This record gives structure tokens, sequence and C-alpha cells, in this order.
């Protein structure tokens, strides 16, 4: 059966949900753009921790146990909170940045 | 005047062309999930690299100069790309995950 | 005060130790380069932890409370011995690497062009 | 063979090369705390693109050809220098730091417990 992502929340949605939360809990001044870049470091820390002793052989990520898929789910979404809320808080449109880079993308590697 | 990130692409979008953009390359092969971790934790380097020299009284991300903006939009999403990637690669709904670890977040942080 | 390091251990005294350690409880398998390098990833992860809530204007490491200089050092420490664990396993002699990388250094930043 | 490091440069001197380096361009300023994790941040980067395209099967980093060696050694070499810098900047004695975290492991994972 064909993997996709859900449609919704989008990063415009994930960026006013961040935008709320922080906002009810005065959290603002915590939200510098180098906190959260060393917050998102923090994340990819936690993230790299689920992969670091796994062994070749043994079953991927699309096989883990539930437990293992809960933190795997919980982290990648971590790196990407963060990640939504620098480029917010740097006035960076994500969606039209991730456009423009596939684009250079495609320039630097043509499918030859 | 708001900022806000356009409403597309989504993360379904990017998953789609992410796929599409490796499958043209036959890159599937290279894209498992260490490698795409590893090429992830890369492109946070390149993103911190923007970061590392500047002091506390210069002008922030907000007020860059033209080619650094352009870096920052462009590494940001290369690690947006990759965490899409990975989130993709593992068999996770990313968006849906994001869902459930900010319903999470709010109970650890409740606005108290 | 001069702040300077202990003269020991050296890194090969780490390298060693660290091997020790490992080899008393059958860890080789598990040490392999990029399973080093992303307990690297891992470990400054932590480190970065230590410091992301800080602001700019508030107090440096240095004051920082009991529990917090210890984490420090703690993650400081972990990223180290993993650092010294990978070149190992790469046989990349670190201390020379590091030399020969701070006359590179050098080049690439002479004192006249700062 | 038996692979081990050199005697020198010790963590000592690699402090005392970085820190008569930074003087001579009086880069102090730009070596605060947050800038140094952020610096060490993007080498551990540069550091994990060199193997973040190598495959499960192919041959590992004792095999690479001479300019992928020497990107290893000078990546490993950066991000040591900076940990070191980092750990000098905060009043960390890393020598002994590390020794007290492999005490710390040492109880963690016990032999007799794996
Ligand atoms: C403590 C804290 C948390 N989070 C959010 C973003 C992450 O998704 C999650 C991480 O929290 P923790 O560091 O407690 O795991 O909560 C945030 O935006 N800002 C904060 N100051
Ligand atoms: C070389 C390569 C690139 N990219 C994409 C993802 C990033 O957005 C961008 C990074 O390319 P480079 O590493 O050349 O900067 O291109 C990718 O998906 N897979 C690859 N094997
Ligand atoms: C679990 C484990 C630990 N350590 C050592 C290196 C670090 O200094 C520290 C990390 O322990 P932990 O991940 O449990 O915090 O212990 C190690 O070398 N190899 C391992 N397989
Ligand atoms: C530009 C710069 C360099 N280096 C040293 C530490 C690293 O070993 C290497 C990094 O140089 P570059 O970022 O140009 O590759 O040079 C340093 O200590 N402080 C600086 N402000
Ligand atoms: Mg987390
Ligand atoms: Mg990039
Ligand atoms: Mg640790
Ligand atoms: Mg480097």
């Amino acid at each position: 059966m064909p993997f996709r992502f859900s449609p919704e929340p989008t990063l415009e949605d994930i960026r006013r949900l961040h935008a709320e939360f922080a906002a009810e809990r005065d959290w603002e001044q915590f939200h510098q753009p180098r906190n959260l870049l060393l917050a998102l470091v923090g994340e990819v820390g936690e993230l790299a921790e689920l992969f670091q002793w796994k062994s070749d052989t043994e079953p991927g990520p699309q096989a883990w146990p539930p437990k293992e898929r809960a933190a795997l789910q919980e982290e990648l979404s971590d790196v990407l909170i963060y990640l939504v809320a620098l480029a917010a808080r740097c006035h960076v449109d994500l969606p039209q940045a991730v456009i423009s880079k596939m684009d250079t993308n495609r320039q630097r590697y043509p499918v030859h």
C-alpha cells in the first residue's frame, strides 16, 4: 500500500500552532534564533540516539517495535517543530524556500 | 505586516517532490535511513555555520544581507528536505506525528 | 588566574582507556565508525541542550551551578570519548592530525590578513 | 599491527596552541562559548558529510582514498580543536573530566551486567 503523509497540518499550520503555543507561555524571549538552533541540534541528537547502536543486519525503522516507532515519530517531530520555529523567527518562507532549493537541486544534479 | 509561510508546498508535496527527484536519478539506494540522517546532520552543520561567528549586538537574521538570507533559506530548506525524506523512508506520517508531539508538548508544559 | 588543563590523561591514554572499557564488555561490534559518529552526534546534542535556553545577557558557564557544571563536564567528555574512539577506529593519529590542521589553519588565516 | 596515537600533542598542548593562534589574530571576541559550540556543530556536520553516502557493504575509512583520508583527518581535528577551545573557555579540565566520565561509565555499565 502507498505510503503518504497526511495532507495536514501544513507548514503554515505548524508555524501558527507553535507560535500560539509559545505565546500562551510567554516563551518568545527564549525563542531567539540561536536558542532555537541549539534546541534543534539537541533534537537531532535525540534522533541520532535512536539509530546509533543499530546494526546493518537488524530490522530497519519501518519495522521497529512500537516504543521505538513512537520515539522516532516524536524526535522527527521535535526536529521539524524547531526548524519551523527557527525559519519563522528568521522571517524565512520555508515552503517557498524549499521549492527554490529543489529547483537548485535539479540544476546541480541533472537527471543525465 | 504579518509574517506567514506560503500555504504550499505542503509536507506531502515535499515528500512527493523529493521522492520523484530521487527516483529519476536512481538514488533510492543512497537514501537509506542512516544515510539520510547523516546528510541531515551535515545540513544542520551548514546552518550552524551561518550563525557561528555572529555577535549578540549585530543585526539578526531578519535583517541579514541578501547573500546571507539566500544561504539561510537554502540550508533551512536542506534540513527540511532530508527530514522529510528520512521520515518518509521510515514510514512516519510526519504531519500527524507533529500534531501528536504538539499535544504532548501542551501536556508537559501547561500554560499554568 | 591562568586556566590550564591537567597534563594527563593524554589522547593516547583516553584511546587506551576507552578500548579497555569496550573490550571488557565485548562492545567492539557496536563501535563501527558510523555507530561512533552517530553516538558523537547524540552527545553534541546533549551538550547543546545545556546551552539552548541561555540568554545573551546572563552569566556564562564559568558561573553555572554545580549540577549544570557537572553536566557540562560530562557531555564535553562524552563528545571527546567518542571522537577519540572514532579516530582510533579509522586509524587516524588524532594528535598529529591536529598539528597538521593547526598548520593549515595558520596558512588559511595569516596574522597580517587577520 | 596495533594502532596507537602519537604521544603528543596532549590536550593541554592543543589548548595552548589554539589559544596562541586565537590571541595572535585577536579572535578572543569570536570565541565565546556559544560561538565555539556552534562552530563545533558545523565541524561535526563536515565530518558527517564524509560518511553520509557510504553504503553498509562498502570498505571502511581505513581504506578510503588519500583525499578522503585527508578530509577525515582534518574534520576530526576541527571537531577536537573546537571542543578543546570550548572546554577551556568554560574552565573545564577536559582530561580530568574524561577520567570522571569513564569512571561513571563503568558504574552505569558493570561488566557482569554487560
Ligand atoms: C521547553 C520548550 C519546548 N518547546 C517545544 C518544542 C519541542 O517540540 C518540544 C521539546 O520539549 P522538551 O525540550 O521538553 O523535550 O516542546 C518549545 O517550543 N520551547 C521550549 N522552551
Ligand atoms: C547529492 C544529493 C542531494 N540531495 C538533495 C537534498 C538536498 O536538499 C540537496 C543537497 O545537495 P548537496 O549535498 O549537493 O548540497 O540535494 C538528495 O536528496 N540526495 C543526494 N544524494
Ligand atoms: C552504551 C555505550 C556507552 N559508551 C560510553 C561512551 C560515553 O562516554 C558513555 C555514553 O553512555 P550513555 O549513552 O549511556 O550515556 O559511555 C560506549 O563507549 N559504548 C557504548 N555502547
Ligand atoms: C575562522 C576561525 C578558524 N578557527 C580554526 C579552528 C578550526 O580548526 C579551523 C576552522 O577554519 P574554517 O572555519 O575556515 O574551516 O580554524 C578558529 O579557531 N577560529 C576562527 N574564528
Ligand atoms: Mg526531543
Ligand atoms: Mg546544504
Ligand atoms: Mg552524554
Ligand atoms: Mg572543518
